[PDB]
C-alpha cells in the first residue's frame, strides 16, 4: 500500500483540469427529523485553504488555492452557502473532513438534542485539541 | 534564549509537588455586560489531557495526568465547575490556551454580539483547523 | 506540462464544468491569462465556482495566430505556431512492392 | 519578494493602517522609496506609526511610465512597464464546434 | 505542533504588510483602583528592538526594525506614550511580554501595595536575571 | 527522586494545598500509596483536586518503623530506616590545639 | 587565553574550602551624597542562585548552592542585610555582577537624579531584556 | 576529593572563615556531617553564613575512633582509621657505609 | 501489558460489550483463558461477537488465590498474589509538628 | 500530521479492551427507494482479515483477527448477518471500506439501476484492479 | 531464472511492433453448457490500463497504452466487444489475468451455479481484496 | 530506436497486423504521425485495433525526399536521406592478386 | 511451528486428503514420524500421495502420556503434556459486584 | 561596510567625539581618508585622541562631485555619485481609485 | 550565554565609529587618603595593544590599533597622561584590566602601606605571571 | 631538534632525585655599582608553582612542588633569601625567568637609573603582558 | 618507578643534597615516609630546602625487615624483602669441559 497519503496530494496532477472544483454530489443536502447534513467534496483543497462561516442561520463554505508553475500560476476558488432551517440547533453544529476529503456538516436540530457540547480547546493560531472518543 | 519549550516541560520536575493543580487565581472569573471570562492556570497538563463540557449553562473543566516513574507512579486531577448566567450566548463560548498554560474561556453575553462565528473544522480524530486572523 | 515542441505551442486544458459564455480569454504581450466564474442558485442558497490560469508563452512563438477551441467534450485547447515553422498538414502516399 | 517578469515590474504593499495623504512615494534614480507616517494623540498622550520601504528596480525598467494606485481596500500597488513590451490588454474570442 | 517558535518568526512574511505595527487594541489602557495596565501588540518586535522608559509619570514605548531584502529594505518604527495618573506607585512598576508576543506594563497604585520589590539582577550587557516564583 | 541511601529510606512531598485530614497513607506490602482529595464549593459552583502517589520501596526497608510527618509548612515526608542500621544521632565533641 | 568561562567555573575546587562564601570586602558600602554603592564578592554563586530584594528601606541579599558528590553534598548559604538611609531614591536601585563575578548594588540619593528609568522587559520566567547603551 | 587509603580515612576542610564555636559535627551511622553559622550584625543591618558539608564514610572505616581537629590555622581536619590498620607511627633506624 | 509486580499479578481487560454469564475464565496450570460470545438477533439477520484473551502467569504466582471480579462499570479484574508476600492492606497514621 | 497511516495501526492498543469488535452504529442499515446500505466499523480489522459472502439474499459479513504478546495472545471475531430485500439488484452489489475504516455495503434496488457495472479485475490470489473514476 | 518480472515488462521491446495488440486466439470463446469463456492475449497491457465493462448482455473489454520516446511517442489500443448469451448467469462473472498475462472472463450458466458470491471488498481507489482460497 | 546516421533518417515499423488501406502517414512540418485502424465483426460482436506512432525528424532531413513503403512481409519502412548527402549505390569492383 | 509450552508439547497437522486408516503413527525415542500413504485408480490409469512428517520432541516431554486425534474436519493433532505439570481443566467462578 | 549601489557611493562615520574644525578630509585621486585629533589638558596632565580612516573608492564614482556633511547630531556623512547616472530626487504622484 | 567572549570582540563594530576611544568618564580620577585611582575605559583596545608608563611622576597611558578593511584600513590611538601626587608610593603601582575592559591604576598613597610587593615573574618577551591570591 | 619543550619537562624523571632543588650557583650574588643581581637555578619548578616578594629590603624566592605517583608522591621546596643593600632602587627591581629556567633578579642601584619603568598590566588573575621591546 | 620484584621491594633516592642526620624516614603501616630539611645561612640571609618522598608498600611486603642505609656517594636505598622468600646470596660454581 503506497498511496498512504494525505487526499490533495494527487492535485498537482490537475493544474489544467477545473472540474475538481467542488462538484454537486449526490444527496449533497440531507434533511432529516434528526439533522441537517452538508456532504461536500473538498479533495482540491486543503484544510488549512477552507473557511466555514456561519452568520445567523446562513451557512457559508470558502476555499482558495495557488500552485505556482515555472513562468505561470493556476488559481482556484469556491464559494458554497446554504440557509438552515429555523428548527436547526445553530449551537451544535460540527464540521469534519475525513481521509478521502469530503467535508460535512452535520448540525442537528433542536428536539434530538446531545446536551454535552465537546468545546474544542484552541491551542495556536489556526490550531484546535477535541475529545477523542474513548472505550 | 534556550527555554523555548512547552509549557508542560517542567511538569517532571513536578513530581512530589501538588500544589501545581490549577490553583485558585488573581481574579479568576470576571463577570461584565461584555463578556464572561473564567482564566485558569492549567500549566500542568497537556491540551490533550484537559477536557471542556458544556451541558446547559453548566461548564466543566476537567484533567488527568499519569506519569511513571521507575517503580511507581504520580497521577494528578482536577474538576472545576462553573454555572454560567442565563444572559451568556452559548453559542459564542471560545476557550484557549496560550504558551504561557493559562486556559481562558471567553464566552460574550447576548446583547454584544460578533454575529459570525468562525467555525472550527475538524480535520483528523482530535483535532481541527481554526480560522487565523489576517491583517 | 504543457505542449511546447519546436514546431507549435499547445495548451489542453478541461473547462466542461464551466459554460463556454463564462470563459474569458485575455492576452497581455507573452502573457496568457484563462478566467472562469459560475454562479447558480441552489435549493437552500447559492454555488460559486472561480478559477484563474495563467501562462507564459516564449518569444518564439507567433502571437498573432493564436487559436482558442472548445470542442462538444466541454475541453478548452489553445494552440499557435512559432514564428518560423509552416502549420500545413501533409499526406504522404503508401507505396507497396 | 515582488513581481518581476519581463513584461512588466509590479509591487503590492498593504498601507491600510496609513492614510492617502499622509503617505510619500520618491524616485531617485532607480531606487524606489515609500514612506509613512502616522500622528494621533491617544486619550493619555499620543501615537506614532513610520515605515520606509526601499526598491531597487533593474534597468529593464522604464522608469517614466510608474503608476502608484491605493485602492478601496486601502492597499498600495507600485506598477511600471519594462522598456520593449507594450502594456496592451488584449480579448481573444472565443470560439466553438 | 510544529510552530513552536518565537512570536515574531512570521514577521518575515509581513515585508510590505504594514498594518502589523502596534495596533490599537481592545480594552488597551486598564484603569482600576488596585492597578494601571497598558496593553500592547508588539508581536512584529524582538524584545531587544522595543525600549521602555519613565520620566517622571510618562511613559515612553518605542520600538524599530530593519530588515534587509536583495536590494532594499523594510523599516518599520512606532513611539507609543502614556502619562501615568498620581496615584501609581513608580516604583513597582513591571513590564512583561508573554510569547504570544503581548507587552503589558502592569503598575500599581499607591493604596494595594505588594511591599516587596523582585530586584531584577543585570547579569551582562542588555541582560538580567529575575526571581522565578516557586510553590 | 527519593533519598535512597544504605542507611535509610526517604521521601518528601508537598501536600500544602491539601489539607492534613483529606490526605490518605497506606501500605500494602513494599507497596507505599500516598492520596489525597479537595473539595470545596467556588461562588459559581464547585473545584475538586485529587492526586495519588506510589512508591515502591526495596527489601531492604523495615517496613514496621515508618513515620509519616506534615510539618508547619505543610510538606509531607515519610522515612523507615533500613533492617540493619541503627538510626542515632551522635553529635561529636569538637576538639582544637 | 584559555580561562575564557565564567566566574563560577573553579567553584567545583572549592567543595571543602568555605571561605568562599562572601566574604567582608574592603569598601564594601560607599556612602556618598550622589550614591549608596553595596559591592559583594558573589564569585562562588551563579546569578540564577542569588535573590535580591527590597521591603521598605531595607535591602535582603541572599545566595544558595548545592553540589552532589559521589555519595554526599556540600550546601553553602548567606544573608546579607543593608537599611537604606532615607534620603535614597528607591526607584532608581541597580544590581549588576560583572564577568569576574562582584555584586554592586547602586542607588543613587535623591538629589542626584537620573530622570529616566531604563525599564527592563521581562521575556520568560527569570529572564529579562534591558536597553543597552549606544554611541 | 577525600583521603580514603586502605590504612586510613582523612578529611581536611577549611573552615576559617568560622569561629571553632560556631561548628556541629554529628554523625549518623556512617553519615557524616558538618555545619557552620556565623551571624554578627553589619553596620547598616546584618550578616549571615552558613554551610552543610556530608560525608558517607565507607564500611572499612573503625567509626569509634573518629577524631576532629582544628588547628592554629583555622582548618578542621577529620581522620578516622579503618578496622584491621594498627595506627602507629614507626620511626625507621638510618644506617650508613 | 499486565501488572507483575514482585507483590502481585493483576489483568485490567474491558469486556463492558458482553453480559457477564457470557463470559468464560479458565484455568489450565500456569494458563489463563478469558472467553466471550455475544448472540443477538438483528433486524435484518444476527449478529455476532467473540474473543479469546490467554495469559501465562510466572511461576511466582500463587494459584489457589485467584479472584475475578467485574464492577458496575463493565471492565474484569483478575488478581493473583504472588507465592511469598501478604496481601494486607495497613493504613500508616499522620503526624503533624 | 504524524498520524497518516492506516486505521487498524492503533489496534496493537487494544489487546485487552473487547469493545472494539463492530459495534452496533447510528443508522446501521439505510433502507430507501433507492438502495439499500449497510454502515459497519470495521477499523479493528485488516481488509485482508475480513469476509463479505452472499448467499441468495442473504450477504454475510465476517472477521477474524490474531495477536501474539510475549506468552499468550488476543483473538478477536464477529459474524454479522443481513437478508437483503427481494428488490434489491444482487448483481451491482458493492463493497467499501474508506480510509477511517468503516465498511460500507451498497446494493441499489432494481428501479435505480446504473446500468453498467464496473467490473474488477482480478489480479494475483486475494488482490483485483477497478476502475478509477476520471473527470 | 532472471525473467522473474510482470508480463508487461518486455512491452518496451514493442515501440514500432503493433502486432502485440490483443490478437485473436485459438478457442478464444468457448461456449459450453456450464460457462462462457472468454479468453483474450492483452500482454501487452497493465492490468491497471484495462476496462472491463457489463451493459446488459452487452460485454466490454478495453485498453489503451501511452509511452514517451526522445521526441515522439506509441499509442496503442483495442476495444473487444461479446454479446453474452442470456441463459448466462450475469451475477456470477468473473474476470482474472494470470502471470502471463492472458485474461479470462468466466461467466458460468444458471443451470450449473455455485449459489455464494465471493465478493471483493474494494479498499482505495481502483484496488481491491479479495478471498483467497484456503486448504 | 531508429536509423538516424548522417546519412539518412529510416525508421522501420511493423504493421503486418494492418491491412495498408487502413493506414494513415501525416507530416507536420518536421512531425511524422502513422496512425492505424481496424474494425472487424467478431462473431458475437466486434474487434477494435488502434495505433498512432509519432516521429520528430531533426532538421537535418531532407522533407521532399520521403518514401513509404510496405514489403510482402507487411512491415512499414520510412527512409529520408538528409540535406548534403548523395543517396546512390555504387558497387565496388573486387580485385585479386 | 508447532506448540511447545512449558506446559504441554502440541502439534497439529492437516491430513484431510488422506483417510485415517491410511495414516500411520511412529516412536522411536524421542522421535514422532507421521507416514501418509494413497493409491486410487484413476479413470486412465493410477494416482499416488505420499508424505513423512518427522519431529524430535524435547526431553521435558512425558511420552507415556501421548494421544493421537483425527477430528470430523480431517486434521489431526499430537498432543502430550511435559513431565512436571499437571493437565487439568479448572473453571473459575465469575462474582460481580 | 559602506554604501555602494550603482547609483552612489555613500559613507556614514560617527565623529562626534571630535570638534568639525579638528577634522581632515583628503583625496588622492581614488584614495579617502579621514583623520581627527583631540588634545585638552586634564586637571593632571593631558588627554589626547586621534583617528585615521581610509577608503579606496572604485573607478565608477565621480570624484567631481564629492560632499563632506557633518549633522547636528555629529556624524559625518560622505556622498559622492557614480559616474553615468542622474542624482535627482523625483516625488511620484499618489492617485486612488 | 552565547557572550562569552573577550571585551574586545564586538569592536569589528565599530570600524567607523570613533567614539570607542577612551572616553571620559564618572569619577575617572580617585584621590582619596589611601589611594590614587585612575580608571579608563580601554574597551576597544586588546590589552597587547596598551603601554603604561611612569617617568618619574608622570604616568603615561597609551595605545594603538589597525584594522585592514578590504582596500581601506582603521586607524585609532590615544595618549593619557596624569602627574601622581608627591605623597603616592611609586613603587606599589599597579595597573589591572578587568574582563569588561575598564582599566585601573591603583597606586596607594605613602601612608597605607602593604609592605610587601607581590613581584611579577616575567616568562617570555611581553608575558609574566603574577601571585594569585589563594584562601 | 625534538627536545625544543618546556624547561620543567624532564622534571618527572627526577622523583626520587632530590639535588634538582636550587642548587648554590657559579657567582650567584653579583653586586657592582651598576646593578643587584640574583641568579638561582628555578629548573626544577614552573613558573606558576614560584613566589617572589619584598618586604622592605627583605627579597624572599620561594617555590613548591607535587607530583603524584600511583599511590605515594614526591614533594619538593625552597626558601631563599636576600637583603639587598641601602643603596639599591627597589621601584626598578625586575623578576625574570629565560628558558633554560635560570631565575634572576635584576634590580639596579640609584645611581645607574633607566628613569621610566614599563609598567606591567595585569590581566586575568596571575597573568601581565609586559612591553616588548622593538627595533 | 620502584624494585617490586615478587622477591624484594627495593626504593632508591638520591639525597646527597642533604646530610644525614638532618632526613627522617617514619613508617605508618604500609606507608613510608622520607622527610629531608635543610637551613645554612647565605652570605645575605638564609637558604632552606624541604622535600618528602611518600611510598604505599604492597602487603606482599615483610615490614619487620626494612633496612635503610646511605652510602658514600650520598644516595639512600631501602629494601625490604616480601613475606615468603629467603633473603640468601647463593654463589653457583662454574665448571668447564
Amino acid at each position: 500500500f503506497e498511496d498512504m497519503m494525505p487526499y490533495w496530494a494527487q492535485r498537482h496532477s490537475m493544474l489544467n483540469n477545473f472540474n475538481n472544483i467542488v462538484p454537486q454530489q449526490l444527496n449533497e443536502v440531507e434533511n432529516t427529523a434528526q439533522k441537517f447534513c452538508v456532504k461536500l467534496d473538498v479533495a482540491a483543497f486543503k484544510p488549512e485553504e477552507l473557511k466555514v462561516n456561519l452568520e445567523g442561520h446562513v451557512l457559508t463554505i470558502e476555499g482558495h488555492h495557488e500552485v505556482k508553475t515555472e513562468h505561470g500560476f493556476s488559481k482556484r476558488s469556491f464559494t458554497r452557502q446554504f440557509t438552515l432551517p429555523k428548527d436547526v440547533d445553530l449551537a451544535h453544529i460540527h464540521t469534519v473532513i475525513n481521509k478521502e476529503g469530503q467535508m460535512t456538516i452535520d448540525a442537528p436540530k433542536t428536539g434530538s438534542n446531545t446536551t454535552v457540547r465537546a468545546l474544542p480547546i484552541h491551542t495556536s493560531a489556526g490550531h484546535a485539541v477535541t475529545q477523542k472518543p474513548s472505550s
